[PDB]
């Protein structure tokens, strides 16, 4: 009855691995090195969680050794790992590469070793393999469950933007491929989920540093920035709450009625602007130490960009999606109470 999840010390991962737990779960996590494998293994504190190490997903069939070992036990899988930094010059090596190499090496492990005792497998894909990064702020462009960005191989490299956005959308279509030409060998089911750019509290408290990796950073940096900063009114893209995100993963294999189905996780649109606003509406005693509020943003003028036909995931899903405002006073308050401002 054990679950496995790739690339378990990110962000979301440790979210997701917190749900498992808190449902009585056995946890297999893969994270690069010994060092995150123990201080993972000391914030959990929890017998039901295990690491094994998988340095580089890429690397020849990298998830082989877990399922030699693991292959018998393991039920569920949540395949999390693909780059979310790299190398702005090394768009291939750091990018593409390990985002699809990681998911065909998952996936044949899985047909290897285990292709009668998994039987589910939740990938985390992207809002970015269902948008078109060039529409983002197209309003007569409607987005859903069904639509795929359309980026091809040759023009995925235009920038870093486009280049992450075609790193989950291959990896995506590749784990597709897989299912389709396989569903006589193996037994698993694929679900996948398509957070837009995810905010919230990091799930541990003491992994609030002074720089954040990813997305949050956004919010972290707008929150430390001088006040006669730029700050930008314009649309920015869809956000997602990561407590939502996680809950969904983990439904994700627990659900028969999300089988083969895509979710697409966004719950709204945001300028760095309505992120700031939130700094100034809910701690005003503040007010100075970081930019100033003005409401004058896209969104406030009825401006969200691509449109986001979600219907269908939040039906199958039941749950109601965690507001804007909220996520984003939980991020700032985890940060300011860490630094003993609030
Ligand atoms: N807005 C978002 O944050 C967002 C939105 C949509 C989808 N996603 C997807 O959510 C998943 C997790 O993202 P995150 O935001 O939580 O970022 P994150 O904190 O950087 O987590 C990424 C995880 O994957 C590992 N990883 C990445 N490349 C690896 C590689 N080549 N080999 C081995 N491990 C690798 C990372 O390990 P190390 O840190 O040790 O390298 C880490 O554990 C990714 O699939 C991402 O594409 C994120």
């Amino acid at each position: 009855m054990s679950v496995l999840i790739s690339g378990a010390s990110g962000y979301i991962a440790k979210h997701i691995v917190r749900v498992l737990l808190e449902q009585n779960y056995k946890v297999i996590g893969t994270v690069r090195s010994q060092d995150k494998a123990d201080k993972l293994l000391k914030q959990y504190n929890n017998p039901n969680l295990s690491y094994e190490i998988v340095p580089e997903i890429a690397n020849l069939d990298a998830f082989d050794d877990i399922f030699k070992k693991h292959g018998k036990e393991i039920k569920y899988v949540i395949h999390a790992a693909s780059p979310v930094n790299f190398g702005a010059k090394d768009l291939e090596k750091d990018l593409v590469i390990p985002a699809i190499n990681g998911t065909k090496n998952m996936f044949e492990a899985i047909k290897k070793y285990a292709p009668d005792t998994v039987e589910r497998v939740v990938m985390t894909a992207s809002y970015a393999s269902i948008m078109t990064p060039h529409r983002n702020n197209d309003p007569t462009l409607t987005l859903d469950e069904e639509t795929w960005n359309p980026v091809t191989e040759e023009n995925a490299y235009e920038n870093v933007v486009t280049a992450y956005c075609a790193s989950k959308t291959f990896a995506e279509k590749e784990a597709w491929k897989f299912v389709k030409e396989n569903s006589d060998a193996v037994k698993f089911k694929l679900t996948t989920i398509h957070p837009g750019f995810v905010f919230g509290p990091q799930n541990f408290d003491e992994d609030v540093t002074k720089k954040l990796n990813g997305t949050c950073e956004i919010i972290n940096g707008l929150l430390h920035a001088p006040f006669d900063t730029k700050v930008e009114k314009t649309h920015f893209c869809q956000f997602i709450d990561v407590r939502d995100v996680a809950k969904t993963h983990v439904l994700g294999f627990q659900k028969d009625e999300l089988i083969n189905q895509r979710l697409l996780l966004c719950n709204g649109a945001f300028s760095q602007q309505d992120i700031v606003n939130v700094f100034n509406e809910d701690f005003p005693e503040l007010k100075g130490q970081f930019p100033p509020e003005d409401k004058d943003t896209d969104l406030n003028k009825g401006v969200t960009g691509c449109k986001i036909d979600n219907e269908k995931t939040k039906k199958l899903l039941a749950f109601e999606f965690t507001p804007f405002h909220k996520t984003i006073h939980d991020t700032v308050y985890q940060i300011l109470h860490k630094e003993g401002r609030v």
